[PDB]
């Protein structure tokens, strides 16, 4: 796999240096052609969507599997929107001038070789391989087995694009084979990947952080929780957390427990009890909340103690009575995985308070934990959601694919033995 | 060694609820009380330097450990500009609102518990110190053995003052024992400690990336290389560097190759000669420049291969003729460190190309490498130069030591399903 | 007046190109300065004072005329505080590359010629100077007939450090003479003053917009008004606007008119008359709040229908009950200067809608409109409160007297016919 | 005209409340029915070409007013441009939290009304009926006799969209008398529009300013004088000034005059001379350098005194031979409109001192005076080039139609009157 650092580090230098011009028509290229060969993507992506099914995949992981024409056209547009946005590259972050005559400025400058290991998701290879080639680094893909078919056909028309356009070949590259130990050995790269961003569950980060010499960005797991207070509406609270649990409950935002108020626990269990079993959804209440939600249409059944500390990717939810806000919020920084908290209230010192003193890398008041999504954010486009707290946090931009440079200027200037200041 | 992160932990939770008046408070405290006690920190210090100078350690080693009361004022000045410095604590970094109604933003907060590993030098001590109570961050201590009694007298009274505060102890700790198993046991306490900062040479940075599960931000060795070109000025050429390799060889920031574009050599290389014959460095020259270095007076001897990556720490310099600005290039990208570069020319194609085409942490056009420096960029004081590009980059301020956290209002926004753009 | 002009365009070209270490001198040199003289502006003040109170002024005029040891001891403090600031002057605002290989950025630069009329205060002659010195701008001063001895003697130390420390004596210059012939004159020199400042009441601001040449940023007259919500806590709210009016009432950000919910009112007014007896301010309430103030203890009289547009500078409060907040919103617009509003609530939703729907200089939340200032906004110092839309609003700092200018950098570049985008 | 601020007052209000969508959505109909009804507003504009042909109307003028199908094509891409711009409305600019306790920050909001005067060009009207209904403001427009068919066409267009949105009619409104009473009696209306931006000529600015109660953002006339260094490349240099000066010489970037240093002069000249010819632009040389331009086939004539201080707007240059870099500072300091200023050199230490010196909305060093453009500097679309220092400056784009508003958010904070700080 040495070939393979010698082909992304060449490649990377040529492209830092590219203008926003010609990176701008690749990804319109890039665009024209995912919306030119949609036969034959959609093709292979049912042909391995059936597949999946013939080994009893769960509903919702085939769901995330499966590709639509509206969800091939969704990631043309955001192709197109990612082409849209300003180009991070060569921006100024801050200046001044030095009291010794120096002029100072940082400017943004790419990452260079971006290695990224990522779960059985269609739409995220053309996400990475445009994010990269906006930014101007060189990137290198490794997929799960069950999107084989999906990767190695976008791949294709991704190298070809890149061939049309006069980039070189170096530029995005990926490995098709399933194998594990072909991870380990690019795990142990390190003079040639610069930050390395894997997706993916407690195993893979688990074995990365285990056998590291590059950089990491964990994507990690998610367990948000939402904190119903004893003051506020029972009717739009129940909108929210439908809109949070229902939505998609395959991803990594979705809520996966339910803190409640032991003081507004008389009238919102019942409802949401109600609420729940026209959705359909499992509750693993606590043994204080089993009694109110015992008489109630949805089903419910005891939690256990691992269960607070895992997603279940699946119309399941956590049912939990708390005392008040400080037990709220010693449990979320107990079992919480920093990634997304959510209260629900209507009294100002206790949402200041949470916001205060809550430390995921998003907290929202009165609005749904489905909304750390890198679209949703404003940005084009996202690789990953970080839940790590160096350099970039919650969901990925443009920006978090950059590191500045300091630049000096001076008429040969010369540092004083003393520097006076005032 | 469990309890020091028990107790690190603890006392972040409460640091990073303070005030900008309670951090300031402690900080004045501090310098109070290091002008006020000047004789023990002078006396300790003098000491060691008397006991480590027996030992045969080299002269700038003494000059770098040395502390003249001119250098405690310096210090104390330093902590008393790091507390006239805004707090980035709470900042906000940008906001908007979005489609959907949500109004996002994002605010500053504390990194957590930071633990540092540094060289023998006593300044470094009231530095960090200094800077994690600013922000608001536990740290950690471990320095050299060359430095126990100067860094034993520096934070007994550091520790005193957050007594005086009704800060918690557990804020500021440091260790004492200098084994280097502890060292070991430390790299391990990743549920603790949130980044490690080690500053030091080659092989302590391969040992703690050898068996490090902590996030480290490398203090990195330094190797800065100075590109004449063939149109300069040759008495402020020789000016700029005489200051960047004569004033404290011993720092890291310290020239030590000079590569000579051919077409000058001949003019320069004799007034070169001839200029550091004065300042008493010998020349480590290549078999090019041997024959033009020979009939100067400064001493010259011929360059080794492996002399080009490492530093000398003294009165030492290399020379090199290289043929045009891509060799130049080419020979920093493939010997360099990326910790600081600098060209000396009258041309603005050259000095353009050189900015762009070079990815050292910083570059500088006809001025000094001796500018890295936190104190010179602006900041009030540096904790370490970062060499990596992960996080930060370059001197490390206050501003480095802090990460960013997304914050969402709504009235009980829900996200859509379908999310059209325009 | 001509030469007046013509020395301060002479000054400002010098000025503009000063390095920060040598207007740091000066700053820290006037501060030494006033420091050291204290003695003779005590007395000219204290003579000053029983001069004024000898024609009768009102006891919050003479406490605004009237200046002790601690206030000039506050003002050597903002005056140092100001020396601590970064220079604002050479900071780059924002940069980047375009498509067509051009470098652009923009650097603050200084505005030049400031002239400034304002009322008889001591502290604002040091501010203005101290600021306009900082950023690099020459300055022409006007104040009231009142303040003559003291504005004479601090214009007179300042000019004699202007000259200790070598900068041109055109900088810092002021008009002696009470007569408004020469104020109408001033209004006219277009060709030399590029901006005005004009700080007092109604009069003096018609006077200058009806014959001005030069652009104006009008300080603008101050009718806050504070409107308390059906739901909020009588005890924090009364402390609120205690603090908001009894507090210096001879300024412009203290309260006027006080716009209560009618839902409230029966409780909320009992209260207010019992505090405002103890304060012993004048109630000059509403029709519909008379019958609920006259059995309270605090004096009550009619309100007539101009009162609401003025400020009463003392011991006097208007009391309005008003449906809910859209007709206190209504009345803000309708008789508001845009000065400062804040609204008294607990409800998240009516927070919010006030602060989205009150085009004021600054909108608070809970919280006292005396933070209008300079000094709590976290700048160094004040110039003045401008109430307009146009350059600055609000506070006015050191970013608000300087403007920014394009910089381009290319390499004989060459703009297309026909500009494509993408 | 009453009833035309009246209109304009109540749309600005409910305009200022309106989210991203809506303006995105109009924006986008309006460029959609632009491109629809192509057809009318070339025969309107083809038309109106050919009436003003009949009046003897200048070529350059003509060219200026002409409309091909290709410049249709290019604002409703300028127009889609703007869709696609971020909404400035609602941004953050910066904050932080006070040391009393109090969350403040800055929020852009709309300016109000904006009234615009401008000159006969169609292609303006769209660009301003954008930008205010992007940033959201009420817009006022008067053009001139020249345009009276096409403005006429395009507001019928604009306002048809705004009934279709269901947003208020009141939005974006013109005047279609070209007496110019009306325009001295919209220059009184301070009571409606909140800022002026008048573009054309000396005598319409002289007009405004001497009549006029409303802040006024002047467009100014353009006098572009470009600096020729004594060592320069001849080609480069010469093909610099040839697009300078050739491409669309009816603008006002662009130079008008050249100030050439006298030692490059003999060198220069000439070859000035035979490019000139080709170019067949007439050159008006100073005595100076009337010998050498007397034998070159370039068209040379004597230059008066007052030719310096206006623009040709045609084929007509200046030549001067200026001493140094001193000489010519202090002629463009005296006889320029501080619009645009170039220098070519391949000195850095001058090119730095001409950036520092010179007081210009834009200073480009190797580029050409013709990048002063909205689209050029990155803005989507630009309203006008302000050549004053309060508020914007250069081109006008999205964020120059924006203000701010301070917020501040407490928990029932009360100013202290003692104000402690360090
Ligand atoms: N934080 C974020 O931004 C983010 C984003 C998306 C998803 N997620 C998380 O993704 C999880 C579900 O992902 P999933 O359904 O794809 O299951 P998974 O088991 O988490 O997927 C692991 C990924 O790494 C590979 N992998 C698994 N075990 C490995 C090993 N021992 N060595 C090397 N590679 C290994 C997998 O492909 P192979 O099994 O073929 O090796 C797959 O690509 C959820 O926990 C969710 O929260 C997080
Ligand atoms: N990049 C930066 O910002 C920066 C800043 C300052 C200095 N430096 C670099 O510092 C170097 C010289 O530092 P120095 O004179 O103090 O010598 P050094 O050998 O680089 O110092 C190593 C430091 O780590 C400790 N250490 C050494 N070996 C270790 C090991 N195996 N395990 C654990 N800890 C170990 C040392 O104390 P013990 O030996 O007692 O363990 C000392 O504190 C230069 O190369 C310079 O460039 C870089
Ligand atoms: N918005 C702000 O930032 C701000 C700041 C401070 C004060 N204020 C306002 O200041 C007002 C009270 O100021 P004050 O007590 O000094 O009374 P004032 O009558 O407002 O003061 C007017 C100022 O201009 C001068 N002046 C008055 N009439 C003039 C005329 N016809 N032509 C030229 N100059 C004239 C006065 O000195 P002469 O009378 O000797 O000419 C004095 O310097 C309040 O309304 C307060 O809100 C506002
Ligand atoms: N700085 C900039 O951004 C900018 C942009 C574009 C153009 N310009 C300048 O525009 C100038 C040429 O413009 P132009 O060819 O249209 O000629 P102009 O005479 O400058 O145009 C004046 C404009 O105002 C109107 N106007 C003229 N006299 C007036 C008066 N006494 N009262 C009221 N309105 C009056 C004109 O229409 P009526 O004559 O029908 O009243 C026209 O709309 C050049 O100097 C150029 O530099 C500057």
């Amino acid at each position: 796999l040495e070939q393979m650092g010698i082909a992304a580090k060449q490649a990377s230098y040529k492209l830092a240096q590219l203008s926003s011009r010609e990176k701008n028509r690749v990804l319109e290229k890039i665009a024209d052609e995912l919306e030119a060969q949609s036969e034959i993507i959609l093709n292979a992506n049912a042909q391995d969507v059936a597949d999946a099914r013939a080994n009893g995949l769960s509903e919702a992981m085939l769901d995330r599997l499966a590709l639509t024409p509206a969800r091939l056209k969704g990631i043309a547009d955001d192709v197109r929107q990612v082409c849209n946005l300003a180009d991070p590259v060569g921006q100024v972050i801050d200046g001044g001038v030095l009291d010794s005559g120096l002029r100072l400025e940082r400017r943004r400058v790419p990452l260079g070789v971006i290695g990224v290991i990522y779960e059985a998701r269609p739409n995220v290879t053309v996400d990475v391989a445009s994010l990269c080639l906006k930014t101007g680094n060189a990137v290198i893909l490794r997929g799960g087995k069950e999107t084989c078919r999906t990767n190695a056909a976008t791949v294709a028309v991704i190298q070809d694009a890149l061939k049309s356009c006069g980039l070189p070949a170096g530029a995005v590259q990926a490995i098709d084979n399933p194998d594990r130990a072909l991870v380990s050995e690019m795990l142990r790269m390190d003079k040639y990947i610069d930050m390395l961003i894997p997706r993916g569950g407690a195993g893979l980060h688990k074995l990365c952080r285990e056998q590291s010499t590059i950089p990491v960005i964990t994507g990690g797991i998610g367990v948000c929780h939402i904190y119903v207070d004893e003051s506020v509406e029972i009717a739009e609270a129940l909108k929210v957390i439908v809109n949070a649990k229902t939505q998609r409950p395959s991803t990594c935002n979705t809520v996966e427990t339910l803190l409640v108020n032991k003081n507004i626990a008389d009238s919102f269990l019942p409802a949401l009890s109600k609420q729940m079993a026209e959705s359909g959804v499992t509750l693993h209440a606590d043994a204080a909340a089993l009694a109110q939600l015992q008489a109630g249409p949805a089903k419910v059944v005891a939690v256990k103690a691992e269960e607070y500390d895992d997603e279940f990717l699946s119309l399941d939810l956590n049912v939990k009575i708390v005392s008040d806000l400080d037990d709220a919020i010693a449990h979320i920084r107990e079992h919480g995985t920093q990634h997304s908290d959510a209260i629900l209230t209507r009294d100002m010192r206790n949402a200041q308070r949470f916001v205060n003193e809550v430390d995921s890398s998003a907290v929202y008041v009165n609005a749904s934990t489905r909304f750390t999504d890198g679209g949703q954010f404003g940005l084009g486009a996202e690789v990953a959601v970080s839940t790590q707290k160096l350099h970039a946090r919650g969901p990925m931009g443009l920006e978090a694919l950059t590191t500045y440079k300091w630049i000096g200027i001076g008429d040969y200037t010369i540092r004083a033995h003393h520097h006076h200041h005032h």
